[PDB]
């Protein structure tokens, strides 16, 4: 599924993202039009040999198992294409785990280089919320 942005924005904040640790729902949507394109089929390997999988390229290094990622982590226990599916559920629960972690959400390294710092309230503009 590719999500609108607004779509995304409040499936989103029914999820309880919305200022989830802080981080107001524009940080949010702003990472995943950057992270993913809003689209919950993108898929990506790292260098590493893990792949990043989702609307939040959620990585099998640490979060999910994907069959391939030798010698990793699967702390939201999950197969990493429950992370692929159109309901945003399973991505945005393991996402609340990862930006729990104590490094917020520089865990997602588009939302440092592309939205950290930036007015990231135009990301919800113009949304219905
Ligand atoms: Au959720
Ligand atoms: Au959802
Ligand atoms: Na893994």
């Amino acid at each position: 599924k590719v999500f609108g942005r607004c779509e995304l924005a409040a499936a989103m904040k029914r999820h309880g993202l919305d200022n989830y640790r802080g981080y107001s729902l524009g940080n949010w949507v702003c990472a995943a039009k950057f992270e993913s394109n809003f689209n919950t089929q993108a898929t990506n390997r790292n260098t590493d040999g893990s792949t990043d999988y989702g609307i939040l390229q959620i990585n099998s290094r640490w979060w999910c198992n994907d069959g391939r990622t030798p010698g990793s982590r699967n702390l939201c226990n999950i197969p990493c294409s429950a992370l692929l599916s159109s309901d945003i559920t399973a991505s945005v629960n393991c996402a609340k785990k990862i930006v729990s972690d104590g490094n917020g959400m520089n865990a997602w390294v588009a939302w440092r280089n592309r939205c950290k710092g930036t007015d990231v309230q135009a990301w919800i503009r113009g949304c219905r919320l």
